[PDB]
């Protein structure tokens, strides 16, 4: 099953073998530009059901790792435009996965030096990448926070609402929200990061109504049909649990997101580092909640992609790993072939090497 084709939204795949969203930080800067060399990385992956780009800045604001890219501005605009009509060029598919990085940032990156935001003051005690004086990707514990005022939150839904604008004129077939992995709109999810006693804190209804809000922008905005989410629902993601009720607080959320009949729902099932797999149980109870599309990602096999595609669980599954190594992944599924060998020292920063220098059959 997983070469037959899928209707997406607003475009048809034409089979179910996906690249995940992978943040690679070899953007431009100053400026946060997608580079030439960028194009080129995703041409060569171009035959994958649908691309999901690296997670993209919808402001300078949303900026916390040196080297991703943002689209927000007039040179980001008119860069990615040369990217998805390489894609184009090459008969694929491609959308945008927009993020606010939040609490996972440092003030050295941010506009003013000043500090990041978030749904709470506290810091997200954890890393994210900076660079160096010669440019080379270094770690750096995140800055605290300030929270959030109630009267900034419509100026972050606004943000969301320009890059989805902009994405279209960039000729991207959809957006993919980045409501995972403990960024900014999980963590007003997540009752770990947000200890909020206005409306946007506290009960899960209060906790998910920045990223319904920002759905119903985006929607209004452009179609429906064009928006995808990346949730991250079930487990603990860069120190940001879901909380004592994640089950039930997570089918509340894609029962909403249903309601706005969006092109689809990406789950992300697991932490790089591992986590609780998810019983068939609870995916029958997402898949009955939600009528549009499901990609599953995190650690899958094509045998597990072709088990739960074919049980009518998910729909498609996106590989992340196997695509940094493999430009021509579809091809290597389908005719059985060996995988290159991955080289994770060189997944983030860098230039070519690493990066388009794994050949294709
Ligand atoms: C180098 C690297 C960068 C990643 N960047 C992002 C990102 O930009 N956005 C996102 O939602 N997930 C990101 N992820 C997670 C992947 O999309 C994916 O969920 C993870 O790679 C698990 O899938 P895999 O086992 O197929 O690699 C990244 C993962 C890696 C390895």
């Amino acid at each position: 099953k997983l070469f037959t084709p899928l209707k997406v939204g607003a475009v048809t795949a034409p089979n179910r073998v996906f690249m995940a969203p992978l943040t690679r930080l070899r953007s431009i800067e100053p400026g946060d530009i997608p580079t030439p060399l960028m194009g080129e990385y995703y041409r060569q992956r171009a035959s994958a059901g649908l691309i999901i780009s690296e997670a993209t800045q919808i402001s300078a604001q949303a900026k916390g790792y040196a080297g991703a890219p943002g689209l927000h501005s007039p040179e980001q605009i008119a860069a990615w435009k040369k990217i998805t009509a390489g894609v184009h060029a090459e008969d694929g598919r491609i959308a945008v996965q927009l993020w606010h990085t939040g609490r996972i940032s440092h003030s050295s990156i941010q506009p003013g030096g000043q500090a990041p935001v978030s749904a709470s003051a506290l810091n997200a005690n954890t890393r994210t990448s900076l660079r160096d004086e010669n440019g080379n990707a270094i770690r750096v514990d995140t800055t605290t926070p300030r929270a959030l005022e109630l009267d900034e939150i419509p100026g972050i839904v606004n943000d969301f609402r320009q890059a989805v604008a902009n994405a279209r004129e960039a000729g991207f077939d959809l957006v993919e929200l980045h409501s995972a992995h403990g960024f900014l709109l999980h963590q007003f999810l997540s009752p770990s990061s947000n200890q909020r006693t206005d409306q946007y804190g506290g009960s899960v209804e209060n906790r998910a109504r920045l990223v319904l809000e920002v759905v119903d922008a985006v929607c209004n905005e452009w179609s429906a049909d064009r928006i995808g989410i990346r949730v991250s629902p079930i487990g603990t993601f860069q120190n940001v649990d879901n909380g004592p009720n994640e089950e039930a607080d997570a089918l509340y959320l894609i029962e909403e997101l249903a309601k706005r009949g969006i092109a689809y729902l990406h789950m992300s099932e697991t932490d790089l580092a591992g986590g609780k797999p998810y019983s068939e149980a609870f995916r029958q109870k997402v898949r009955e909640r939600f009528h549009g599309v499901i990609i599953g990602a995190g650690a899958y096999t094509a045998e597990k992609a072709e088990d739960l595609i074919g049980k009518g669980l998910i729909d498609a599954v996106a590989f992340g790993r196997d695509y940094i190594a493999n430009p021509d992944l579809v091809a290597r599924l389908q005719k059985k072939a060996e995988l290159n060998p991955q080289r994770p020292e060189s997944f983030y920063g860098g230039g070519a090497e690493g990066y388009t220098d794994y050949p294709s059959l």
